[PDB]
């Protein structure tokens, strides 16, 4: 890493000094680094010039808004200061080739939208390593090879993408937020595809084409079930339209995907799907609508890649559900368990609507809300629970310090029969009730926890898994 080579695409004038790392922060940067100096969120890097140089950093770059040219080098204290204009928005770039353009020696996937994100991202990751790659994620869980994501500038993103590809990665699936597009962290990559899940609209859409055009997108898979992303498709005849709900307008000629029939059963869905690659059937382990769509934009995606439709077939079996996230539970002649993390109003009403599909019998819904926090949702999530299900069993959920019944007479309050939900003290103990009465064709939805193995008693962590206690009655491994 040498600064003239850094900089040759842009300042061929550049002294010639080794580097070590490239930081944005003065305190951190160490003997040999590369400081930038950016000018952003209510502060000037420039300021901590000084303080870099007094700690011995090889070279600095800098923004040249107000105190230089573009590609102005000066030194001071015998150290090269570099001056580049909108630094901010070529930072990727610079990071880029200081960590040797990573995105360049993997396959990068990026995903944007509201929802979906991260189930979206894991699928991607799990079926490309199923087929043969390296796979690695980028997102809200965290950054890691699959199995092992550890819980951000556009220099991060370079650097996390950096130590990715050394540990042996040839496949990313990165989860890219409209906050990071805008800031211009992901402005440099390379990504091989780019998936959408899902007056003022006019300006909106105009800053985002614009920032796209600006982008390396490659592939673009699009899900035509939501309006905007119909709007898009409009305009990009070379992306993959996606859909479960009829809006695949094939008089395009261009390239498509479409489940023709889903059957919800009690262990997931079956997809019936058609495509301009071929058709073919999935038996999918994930629970709900939302899901099958995530799935066929993960199938959608691999497919423009060039990954064998027969391959993906053949392995889509395998895929498995974000622990925690609608994640299903069977066992002969049982009913169906889903766990999920919903704790909040519309997140409880997704997970029952999604479970209610595969749900031939009564729907059953174990929650509760967390003590010491918020109260309002308590009587909304009573609501809900009472709404689009058949049984409501209002339980704990990490009551911390304050007094269990109280959160549950709040969530009470919130119902128009509060006299028709059963209530149960003991978390354990509310899951097993609806666990072993439900019938077997009944599905039961155990919310608020999802992943997470540890129940909050006073000031206490108990070791406490609904997976485990679902698992256990079940007679299964979690």
């Amino acid at each position: 890493r040498n600064l003239r080579d850094l900089l040759a695409p842009w300042v061929p004038d550049a002294p010639s000094r080794a580097l070590r790392e490239m930081t944005l922060d003065s305190r951190v940067a160490a003997a040999g680094d590369l400081f930038v100096a950016v000018v952003g969120h209510q502060a000037d890097g420039r300021r901590y010039i000084p303080q870099a140089i007094a700690q011995g950093v090889a070279a600095i770059i800098a923004e040249a808004k107000d105190e230089a040219t573009d590609g102005e080098i000066r030194e001071m204290h015998g150290v090269p200061v570099i001056y580049l204009s909108q630094l901010n928005e070529r930072l990727s770039a610079l990071a880029g080739r200081f960590y040797h353009e990573p995105s360049d020696n993997l396959r990068l996937v990026g995903v944007t939208g509201t929802n979906g994100k991260t189930t979206t991202t894991q699928l991607l990751a799990q079926w490309s390593q199923l087929l043969g790659e390296i796979s690695a994620v980028m997102g809200t869980v965290g950054n890691g090879l699959l199995g092992k994501v550890i819980p951000g500038s556009a220099v991060d993103v370079q650097h996390e993408l950096a130590g990715l590809v050394d540990q042996g990665a040839t496949f990313c699936a990165m989860e890219v937020s409209s906050h990071g597009l805008v800031q211009h962290r992901v402005a440099a990559l390379k990504f091989a595809a780019s998936v959408f899940t899902n007056g003022d609209m006019e300006h909106y859409e105009a800053a985002k084409w614009l920032l796209y055009s600006e982008h390396h997108c490659g592939q673009a898979i699009i899900n035509a079930d939501d309006e905007v992303g119909r709007r898009w498709l409009a305009k990009l005849p070379d992306a993959v339209a996606v859909s479960m709900e009829d809006h695949i307008n094939p008089n395009c000629h261009g390239r498509w995907l479409k489940a023709t029939e889903v059957n919800y059963h009690d262990s997931g869905a079956t997809i019936r799907f058609s495509s301009s690659w071929g058709d073919g059937e999935i038996e999918s382990h994930l629970m709900g609508a939302f899901n099958v769509s995530n799935l066929l934009l993960a199938l959608a995606t691999l497919l423009a890649l060039g990954y064998p439709l027969a391959d993906l077939l053949k392995t889509a079996a395998r895929l498995q559900p974000v622990c925690g996230r609608m994640e299903v539970f069977t066992a002969p002649g049982k009913p169906t368990v889903v766990v999920d993390y919903a704790h909040t109003p519309d997140a409880l009403e997704k997970a029952l609507q999604a479970a209610r599909l595969h749900c031939a019998g009564k729907l059953w819904c174990v929650f509760g809300c967390g003590g010491d926090r918020d109260k309002g949702k308590r009587p909304l999530m009573g609501a809900i629970a009472e709404e689009f299900a058949d049984v409501a069993v209002v339980t704990d959920d990490n009551p911390r310090t304050e007094e269990p019944r109280a959160i549950i007479n709040d969530i009470l309050a919130g119902m128009l029969d509060a006299g028709h939900a059963k209530v149960m003290e003991g978390r354990a103990e509310a899951v097993t009730c609806a666990v072993m009465q439900a019938k077997e064709n009944d599905v039961v939805l155990v919310a608020g926890k999802g992943h997470e193995d540890y129940q909050i008693v006073g000031n206490q962590r108990l070791d406490y898994s609904d997976r485990v206690t679902v698992a256990r009655l079940l007679g299964v491994i979690a």
